[PDB]
């Protein structure tokens, strides 16, 4: 039996908790209720196999078993519509058409919580059904979000209450720490949609050279015959996750986790403080550690990669660890570079070694390759320079603003809503990074737009309407953000029409908090760069200074909401005007 495997492992705690999260992921649109219910079926059916390894089914695999389960209300496509058929296939791909089928912007409508009074009531009242419901609302919003994370996430959210509902004054204490986690879990969903993103569309030889890269850089000591290990664990810890197998990807994270803290000593000075605590704490702090100090006497890369005469032979031999090898003693040594700028500089590494080993003379034709590498990295790093002096001087808002201009001029298909949630991410990197020193702005930077990019790239993915986001997604991983830069302005796109209704102006805007308040001007300016690409420069303002003046008239106006219906056709007239 498996089930009674990942049981015994896991628990009945933790293995509750990730099936829920397992079927809250499949079935998004699926009711609270329903999910709770099947999870119990499916636990007690767990509890017997403890006992007796063969009674009913025990002896399935968890596809199979999850699979029914949920196939007893996805047949009922009058809710689930395009999920039926799922149901109706086999063993081999019964699944695969499940994780087809997740939605990255479920048309789940937005979740506002209420005060502070009840919370803490129906949290002290049933502390069990309260967190179910936490996992469930995520996970049904997050397909992709780390499973063993979002337990992780659980423990905090539940402490936030328990000492919150406690104090002098709760919505005081709770309201932040509240949104210091609804921040924190966003992101770090993005985080790991790009882990599954790469695996599932690069393949693991793509996720398995950043793990490389980037685990180099934190365990410098770390020889790479360690490292190794544990970047083939990770990967399949990471490979499950994203295909499903949340319990497994759960037990091996954890096994994982137990290891490093094991050999230690082999692997960074830093991990001290995090083999010291609670599981769930202990992995969630490796994952975060900071680098650890590069070793002091180390020799040039140029001695074996690039005046070594065996070169070419040992790239001949075994060219995948000799890239590896590479990478990992490049990566090491620069912890002030991105994950992805090093991935470039190994990719234009092997890509000479090819052209190169197959000449007349090689040590002639590959001794200058680091020549090459300059260009490289110094583009980055101007870029970062660049648009963290101009974040500076117009600050986050403005800075968002330029980017929404400049991103749907380069493509213009692309739907406003998204362009508007896109280009806010992207700004929020000013902030994010700006107030770095050098040695830590590049890795922070660029690796974070790798993330903001692959939403753009997913999203679009659902409904492709501009063949340059096709282009620039597809094409290669690692060079999705210089591939976006390299963008101008579409030539041939063609100047929207007009009509009212696609921005409404309904009084409504009046109540909602200043940050939707924003929202609604940037999508607004989206709208307008759609209709007017060309006649546009600075001149950008002519309206927007317009259109703040505009909305700052009619919701303090006396009028019954009816000057937004008139006014609203006044500024109109102004704006075509500039
Ligand atoms: C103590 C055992 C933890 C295993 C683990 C790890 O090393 N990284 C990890 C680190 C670098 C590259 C790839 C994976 N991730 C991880 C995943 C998502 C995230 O946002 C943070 C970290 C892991 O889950």
């Amino acid at each position: 039996s498996e089930v009674a495997h990942r049981f015994k492992d896991l628990g009945e705690e933790n293995f509750k908790a990730l099936v829920l999260i397992a079927f809250a992921q499949y079935l998004q649109q699926c009711p609270f209720e329903d999910h709770v219910k099947l999870v119990n079926e499916v636990t007690e059916f767990a509890k017997t196999c403890v006992a007796d390894e063969s009674a009913e089914n025990c002896d399935k695999s968890l596809h199979t078993l999850f699979g029914d389960k949920l196939c007893t209300v996805a047949t009922l496509r009058e809710t689930y519509g395009e999920m039926a058929d799922c149901c109706a296939k086999q063993e081999p791909e019964r699944n695969e058409c499940f994780l087809q089928h997740k939605d990255d912007n479920p048309n789940l409508p937005r979740l506002v919580r209420p005060e502070v009074d009840v919370m803490c009531t129906a949290f002290h009242d049933n502390e069990e059904t309260f967190l179910k419901k936490y996992l469930y609302e995520i996970a049904r919003r997050h397909p992709y979000f780390y499973a063993p994370e979002l337990l992780f996430f659980a423990k905090r959210y539940k402490a936030a209450f328990t000492e919150c509902c406690q104090a002098a004054d709760k919505a005081a204490c709770l309201l932040p720490k509240l949104d210091e986690l609804r921040d924190e879990g966003k992101a770090s969903s993005a985080k790991q949609r790009l882990k599954c993103a790469s695996l599932q569309k690069f393949g693991e030889r793509a996720f398995k050279a950043w793990a490389v890269a980037r685990l180099s850089q934190r365990f410098p000591k770390a020889e790479f015959a360690e490292v190794s290990k544990l970047v083939t664990d990770l990967t399949k810890v990471h490979t499950e996750c994203c295909h499903g197998d949340l319990l497994e990807c759960a037990d091996d994270r954890a096994d994982l986790a137990k290891y490093i803290c094991e050999n230690q000593d082999s692997i960074s000075s830093k991990l001290k403080e995090c083999c010291e605590k609670p599981l769930l704490e202990k992995s969630h702090c490796i994952a975060e550690v900071e680098n650890d100090e590069m070793p002091a006497d180390l020799p040039s890369l140029a001695a074996d990669f690039v005046e070594s005469k065996d070169v070419c032979k040992n790239y001949a031999e075994a060219k995948d660890v000799f890239l590896g090898m590479f990478l990992y003693e490049y990566a090491r040594r620069h912890p002030d570079y991105s994950v992805v700028l090093l991935l470039r500089l190994a990719k234009t590494y092997e890509t000479t070694l090819e052209k190169c080993c197959a000449a007349a003379d090689p040590h002639e034709c590959y001794a200058k390759v680091f020549d090459e590498f300059k260009p490289l990295v110094e583009e980055p790093q101007n870029l970062i320079k660049q648009n963290c002096e101009l974040f500076e001087q117009l600050g986050e808002y403005k800075f968002q603003n330029a980017l929404l201009v400049r991103y749907t001029k380069k493509v213009p298909q692309v739907s406003t809503p998204t362009l508007v949630e896109v280009s806010r991410n992207l700004g929020k990197v000013g902030s994010k990074c700006c107030k770095h020193p050098e040695a830590k702005r590049m890795p922070c930077a660029e690796d974070y737009l790798s993330v903001v990019l692959n939403q753009l790239c997913v999203l679009h993915e659902k409904t492709p309407v501009s063949d340059r986001v096709t282009k620039c997604c597809t094409e290669s991983l690692v060079n999705r953000r210089p591939c976006f830069s390299a963008l101008e302005v579409d030539e041939t796109y063609v100047p929207k029409e007009f009509n009212a209704e696609t921005f409404t102006f309904h009084a409504d805007i009046c109540t909602l908090s200043e940050k939707e308040r924003q929202i609604k001007k940037q999508t607004a300016l989206v709208e307008l760069v759609k209709h007017k690409p060309k006649a546009t420069k600075e001149q950008l303002k002519a309206v927007m200074d317009d259109f703040a003046a505009f909305v700052e008239k009619c919701c303090k106006a006396d009028d019954k909401e009816t000057c937004f219906a008139e006014e609203g056709k006044k500024l109109v007239a102004a704006s075509q005007a500039a």
